[PDB]
């Protein structure tokens, strides 16, 4: 099922249109928009994989108590792990809106090379968990 799979990618297209860090991005930056629309794509992303995980509870094949609940505390940590990621970008935005405000009204060209830099890196780890975490769900997807 990819309900949760569009949410995210909702998510993921809207911090990619963050990463360009045009005009229009540094404006919603310097006031609390990006952050308070990408919290909006994080709880429904998050809200629908809990009701998948929920849903494919319903049809997992035989596996003991051991192993089928090894695999649910993996499968809860790899939700966490990738919520985990999405609440460190908007940390790391909320940072460089601070550090805008420091600098009061001073060139902030070295503060959006850094940022970008920085958002490419957080960008490549939030991806890798949503890999991992699509690979457990598909495995347990069916049971083990």
């Amino acid at each position: 099922g990819q309900r949760w799979e569009l949410a995210l990618g909702r998510f993921w297209d809207y911090l990619r249109w963050v990463q360009t860090l045009s005009e229009q991005v540094q404006e919603e930056l310097l006031s609390s928009q990006v952050t308070q629309e990408l919290r909006a794509l994080m709880d429904e992303t998050m809200k629908e994989l809990k009701a998948y995980k929920s849903e494919l509870e319903e049809q997992l094949t035989p596996v003991a108590e051991e192993t089928r609940a090894r695999l649910s505390k993996e499968l809860q940590a790899a939700q966490a792990r990738l919520g985990a990621d999405m609440e460190d970008v908007c940390g790391r935005l909320v940072q460089y809106r601070g550090e805008v405000q420091a600098m009061l009204g001073q060139s902030t060209e070295e503060l959006r090379v850094r940022l970008a830099s920085h958002l490419r890196k957080l960008r490549k780890r939030l991806l890798r968990d949503a890999d991992d975490l699509q690979k457990r769900l598909a495995v347990y997807q069916a049971g083990a």
